[PDB]
């Protein structure tokens, strides 16, 4: 167990995970003057939990974060643990712990570690983790990070307050994403001017970094096989079969049903603020659950109105939707005829009132339902435009949303 | 969870279902060496599903994989999970695949999928499915008389994306079944499997295997040394067909699925229709088979989906002037797919974009039940509408179907062309 | 199962929670000397039920009086018996105190016992019973265990000689997030700009886990600047921060709260029947008038809201259940009904649909003739309706000869 | 099942109970000596059922009886049979009376009787009862707060034939116990536990005993030897009565109850009435106990009986103008009553001899809930043209129940006769 000898890395070569960076800088501040922090009380987390499919960077991640405050990074693989002689895996955590001490500051990064976070020698070698989590002196400068696809597995002995209890969650990265990606992994190679990374970006939905790098690997192969000293558009195209879903109609009609919802949230006095679209209180008053109801409404209230056609994809909402309504009517007083009153809880009352509630949840749904349908056909324009980038990019933030809805 | 202790079988012991064999060599091919797929990125599936009817070998297939390849066989049950206390279902499912891999290569099993896949059992069943390595030599397989109950998030591609159809065999194919089972046992000479395979027609192997067994009984009874032909003889009568003029209504109703779905303009393709008894192969089937490429799906697509599953119905009683029980399931699955646009889709006139489900009054109750009648009726009024403006396609695809039997590929294409060209 | 080797803590450690700590004080002196009690033959409780919202240190409390006695704590989780093995659970529940007497003088603390308590579980809890009968109180063992979900709890554990004796922990008011900030700032530099009695009345909701982030996101704001010192500008930032990391109350919901509120005590006070009214705050044999008063007060809050602000809000969703309860009781139960009768209606229903709409109709009738009654009353003394609000939003708390007055120079 | 191996108690440790006490003193003789009674024809009864509300030290008289006989005491819950599988109620009440004979001379104490006295399990039992031989030295008892709710057979004789009625403890009774609980404690000399009893009106045993160790807590927190009066004083406020308006309310519900039943042909005569909160000696409870005399009743006997329950109700209005919820139980009782007329008694004008129960239509449930409320409500108005009409000597009766608070025997009937004659 010794400082990882493999090339250094930085944020500037992981694309695609900003939000991710962000969450990661002050642990970076924090390796390269950990004072700062001790001086005033700041404690960091003594474990951080990297949760995300294969191929999305998480190893890169805990690889840059050390490359960028210039620490050493012990790497570790949990599946190394499974399968060892009585005592082994212990004595090896202790040793692991140990030469993190003798190199603070530093990060210790255990990858895969379901495996050993999960029934006999495990329990040894997991206590042993658990007791050198506990052990060890954040002051010092260690960082424990710890990756997993898997989270559902883990001992939540390994989640509690004082160990990783906090996650990263790192996923697949959209068009914008895939296309910085791109230029990371061709940063060092001789591309043609012809060479359109956005578009290869476009063309690949679904994609993650191992993914891309692997691209560009079989792009350059390509080229080089046919005796090539620049590589073109046309061996992006073709490698990306080679690296080889869900259909542009399909696409257009999530697309719609997301923006729906999205105007309506915007347009409605109460709704919440939109923070991210994407086709991947306390106390709350009448017309707040009103907004509420009605924005859940408008993924459908913009399919009917565009296609007229409705389709499945609205069926949660619309349960959501009943369910406020319902609420609305049985628990919270909030309906014209029947009153301030709790009906139910099962049933304690009569048929006449079960169909007094049926009309009136029926009408406060179908009220806000219109209500959608007239904010829809009313922005339609920027619906369109919405969607017109939203099919483009995949994702959209909300102050740029809000801005279409000039 | 311990693997099989059963005694090894190899495809030596199977017979009748060389095109399923065909098709599964590859999978021994890996499971005997992942590294040569791997070195190349040959991709296999992660999981098979074997459909077709009880007893005719989807099980002994599964074995026969594994004895060919030598691996270890794990054997669960589906309806071992169903029953199960709060989590149990989970836990097991994860202790499978954590054995899977521990012995890896291997073929884990799981007969009667459909009792597993239909909350948290299941769930658990995917999120493995997907977790695990396909290069590490694991491949799951599992067996269902009932794939029209399957969760279709089990046939999404990277879990079951590939399935066999198993069918009963014919009489060639019970003759090998006989001729294996029979292998070990003392035969007069007399005894002639040719006519038996001949005298039990839709037996499947397990039958075989039982008829076989009751032929021994006979035998050993009299305290006799050699099985005889009067004891095959007399057996098939211990153990107990189509008409044809029943022939002929299965093939209007099979070709009724047909014309309807072709000419219904959101219509699922049809690759195959068949008059086979019960092969899972017929279009009555498929129809009734879980949408697996589509995540969406809107009202206009349901009502062709709802018509077409009327077809058959519609053929038997345009033509026959009566009909029969054979649309049982058709009008069983019609009426779920009605309900389901009414209380969950919001997808009825009158009842608004509204979850109903009871959670309602009798007063609803009773609109559901008018909407979803509309719907069903409407849709079955308009499969007739079909079927009489295309009665002589209709005529000449039975026509054929009573000849061939089973119609496929190329050839099918070919024939629904001509026909609506 | 061993003791915890976390940090030892005392009640000075605790904040805002004086009377959960002053009923705790007697286990404290009983678990540093036990014989004190034995002498004397002062039964303790074998079981002490912590009951409260995440976050409000129920686990803290326990650790405090463990800390204040200088006793073993063992630390145990509900949540880690439900999902195991056969037997395994039981089998762990019996080393737990196998331990808990080889170290006794100790508290053996329990958090989300409702996990336990709510095949396998069955046999988890059996055992628990079995070995909470088994122990000798004597021996200077306690059981505390914690939960927000009590409802949910098996009454097995609630019997005599188990968990027999329960503490409410309530979420701190202004005063106390005031003394929880203090706390965990001990040992913090601030800047002499740092007001915590300002930012203890900006964290209403907030309970002491909150708090505790709030500070250490204070901390990690100026740490990211390289400042020596954690000022105003940190506190006020972090707030926006923990909030949208993992409820604060808005200053407008604030003001429904206080209506509210007040208007329970204005309606209470008014109404001839009232219960006495001893404290506000933003954090055998009954008549008939009773019962109407009871209900018309328990709509009162409502009323205020309807009244004063036009709409109506969540929040008096308990006290329409409440209410609704009372008024079923009358008809269905106590025969006081115009048209039911001195009948009993029920024990589940064992009558027509017809009647079943007289009953609704009934149970409507009094719920909506006294809360129109409630607001008659608000309307009518608005006044003091608006002045008791302005002074609570003022202390978010009122009590005693405070509130005693208060209600006087009202009426 | 084994015998109780809790500390002996005996009479010296029961306080404020010297009439029970009296009534259980021949019980010991006979458990000391059966053979003085047998041999002169002396008939013990088998069964003493002990009434009263809980920690009034029922279960302790029960063991008192048994230490001051020396002879063994079996204490089986009622509670621990209900819930039990098909027959396990049974083979324990089998098991236990078993038992009792191979320990006899002894007793066997079944608390919560209620609990099986509301099928097999009490069928068993009652064959038990008057299965064993009273002259072996066998007596059974039993306790309840819940005398309303025992099976009628129970009470019949050779069974639990006599009971014994233990009430809450008055000032004088709530002393005693306080000196029994404190005995081997260390009281500070300012301890008055005169005034303790005096400011502890309500409190029962159960709650003396509770309190004292409240006190012997306060004083173990601070450290201290001795108890004092403050310590007590404190304690009273941890654990935490009657107004002069609620008393007369009472007074006029008792009353009320005690008019009608003299009135009315069929009633139940009565022995006494009372205004303590809770004795189960009031005229209020016996209405709610079951017919131990006859088997038969008659549809006017029913009447009569259901008149007589609302007349604590009927006293209310007449006098008050209207209700407290101090009727709830006599309500429940009348309605139960009422809906055995209909349902099951064949009492009914329009439903007929017809037994229904639910087993039948909405619109027969409708018809039964008419019949039902039109026998109450005529009852009730029954209740108060008594009421109104007899109006003085309800106010006579009220006037002395104020002051005497509990009238029982030959004073009873001498007033009831001045006042009906
Ligand atoms: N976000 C990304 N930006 C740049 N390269 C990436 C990214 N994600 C994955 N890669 C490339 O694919 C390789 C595999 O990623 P890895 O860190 O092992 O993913 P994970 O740890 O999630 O399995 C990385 O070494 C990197 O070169
Ligand atoms: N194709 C076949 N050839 C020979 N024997 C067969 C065949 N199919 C079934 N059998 C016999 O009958 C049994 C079929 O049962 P099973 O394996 O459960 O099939 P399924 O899964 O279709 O029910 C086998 O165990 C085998 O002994
Ligand atoms: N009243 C309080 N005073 C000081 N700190 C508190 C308080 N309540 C909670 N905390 C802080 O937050 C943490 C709360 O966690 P915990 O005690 O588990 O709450 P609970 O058990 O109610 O969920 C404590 O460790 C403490 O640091
Ligand atoms: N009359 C009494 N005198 C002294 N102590 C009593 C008396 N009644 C009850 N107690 C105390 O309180 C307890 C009463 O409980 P229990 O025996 O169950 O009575 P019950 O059967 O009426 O509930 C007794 O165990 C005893 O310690
Ligand atoms: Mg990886
Ligand atoms: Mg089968
Ligand atoms: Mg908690
Ligand atoms: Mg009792
Ligand atoms: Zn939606
Ligand atoms: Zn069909
Ligand atoms: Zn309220
Ligand atoms: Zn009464």
């Amino acid at each position: 167990y010794k400082p990882s000898g493999n090339k250094r890395v930085t944020f500037k070569d992981v694309g695609g995970a900003e939000e991710a960076i962000e969450e990661l800088k002050e642990v970076v501040e924090f390796l390269k003057d950990p004072s700062k922090f001790n001086r005033i009380g700041a404690r960091m987390p003594k474990g951080i939990l990297l949760v995300g499919p294969p191929g999305t960077g998480k190893t890169l991640l805990a690889r840059a974060v050390a490359g960028e405050a210039n620490v050493p990074f012990f790497h570790i693989s949990g599946s190394d643990f499974v399968e060892l002689f009585v005592g082994v895996g212990a004595a090896r955590v202790r040793d692991l712990f140990a030469q993190a001490k003798a190199h603070a500051p530093c990060i210790v990064f255990i990858d895969e570690i379901d495996a050993v976070g999960r029934h006999d020698e495990r329990e040894q070698t997991l206590n042993q983790l658990l007791v050198e989590m506990d052990g060890f002196d954040s002051k010092e400068g260690i960082i424990v990070m710890a990756a997993t696809n898997r989270p559902d597995i883990l001992d939540p002995a390994l989640l509690r307050p004082g160990r990783f209890d906090k996650k990263i969650v790192v996923d697949p990265p959209d068009m914008l994403g895939r296309k910085k990606i791109l230029e990371i992994h061709t940063r060092n190679k001789p591309l043609a001017e012809d060479v359109n990374l956005e578009i290869i970006a476009k063309r690949t939905p679904g994609f993650v970094g191992a993914d891309l790098e692997n691209l560009v690997n079989e792009a350059a192969l390509l080229a080089a096989r046919e005796g090539r000293d620049k590589i073109t558009m046309k061996d992006f195209e073709e490698a990306i079969d080679r690296v080889i879903l869900i259909s542009p109609a399909e696409k257009r009609i999530i697309a719609y049903h997301e923006a729906g919802h999205a105007v309506v949230s915007t347009v409605v006095p109460n709704g919440e603020p939109v923070h991210r679209i994407s086709i991947i209180k306390y106390l709350v008053s009448r017309n707040e659950l009103l907004d509420k109801l009605t924005a859940l409404l408008g993924g459908r209230a913009a399919e009917e109105v565009v296609f007229g056609d409705v389709t499945s994809g609205a069926a949660n909402d619309i349960e959501r939707a009943t369910e406020i309504a319902r609420n609305m009517v049985c628990q919270l007083g909030m309906s014209e005829e029947l009153g301030p009153l709790a009906w139910g809880k099962l049933r304690n009352y009569s048929e006449e009132v079960a169909s007094k509630i049926d009309e009136e949840v029926k009408k406060i749904v179908t009220n806000c339902y219109e209500r959608a349908k007239e904010i829809i056909r009313k922005y339609r324009k920027q619906l369109d435009n919405i969607v017109e980038i939203l099919l483009e990019k995949e994702t959209i933030e909300g102050d740029e949303l809000r801005r279409i809805l000039s």
